[PDB]
């Protein structure tokens, strides 16, 4: 809807930064709205959904098991590890690591998962072989959140991300069991409260994954819809601003308000 684009334009003016926006119909796959669809933005934590999608792909092929237990040590813990820092002794299963990586955005969990698939290169290789020749991951946590201007490392485009996410959640790649698991994790998101979820009316379905980083970086991907059922994928990115966390969240609030209003 045009008014939603106005909210995005208002956001660019008041934040002093670029904003990426894609509105994608989950049923048909037709884009309903776009803003800077072919420009690159830092993925930040949003890649973690893609990461666990690759892991689940290995689960389907029998190359990985969700119940497989992994142990690690103190020297594996990086910044922000709210879940993994509490299981140094008992370790964690692969299923728990993806749960921690998506719902709590655990960084160490993300790194351990990247080890299971063979690093950022293999995640990129996975995305390449499923049709996404655009999205790329180059570094580990937390260096991937650097968000240096004009740096293409660890970046996606709003169009590439939205189409890729659709293939994971409602495509032919994963099994029905794996598709359901991935969107179950996203629905249990704990760290995206004051964003899209804050805008939604009662009874709405939402499965999302937020993002934040350096140099006014912020992002979010989501699969949502009214009547307790997902009907649309929304991708929002922004970078380069010097605005605080609160104002960046407020712009997403304003954009979301128009999105739901003109649903």
């Amino acid at each position: 809807h045009p008014e939603t684009l106005v909210k995005v334009k208002d956001a660019e003016d008041q934040l002093g930064a670029r904003v990426g926006y894609i509105e994608l119909d989950l049923n048909s796959g037709k884009i309903l709205e776009s803003f800077r669809p072919e420009e690159r933005f830092p993925m930040m934590s949003t890649f973690k959904v893609l990461l666990c999608g690759a892991v689940l792909s290995r689960v389907d092929a029998g190359q990985e098991q969700l119940g497989r237990r992994i142990h690690y040590s103190q020297n594996d813990l990086v910044e922000y590890s709210p879940v993994t820092e509490k299981h140094l002794t008992d370790g964690m299963t692969v299923r728990e690591l993806c749960s921690a990586a998506i719902t709590m955005s655990d960084n160490t969990a993300a790194n351990l998962l990247l080890t299971t698939i063979g690093g950022p290169k293999e995640l990129t290789a996975f995305l390449h072989n499923m049709g996404d020749h655009v999205t790329r991951l180059d570094r580990w946590e937390p260096e991937l959140n650097e968000a240096i201007p004009n740096d293409e490392r660890d970046t996606t485009t709003p169009a590439a991300m939205a189409t890729t996410l659709r293939k994971l959640l409602t495509g032919e790649l994963l099994t029905l069991a794996s598709r359901q698991q991935l969107i179950d994790w996203m629905e249990a998101d704990k760290v995206a409260g004051p964003l899209l979820r804050s805008c939604l009316p009662a009874g709405w379905f939402i499965a999302d994954k937020s993002g934040a980083g350096e140099r006014g970086s912020r992002g979010i991907i989501a699969a949502l819809g009214p009547d307790g059922k997902p009907s649309r994928i929304v991708v929002i990115y922004t970078t380069g601003s010097q605005a605080t966390m609160d104002e960046r969240n407020r712009q997403i609030a304003e954009i979301c308000a128009s999105l739901i209003k003109h649903w």
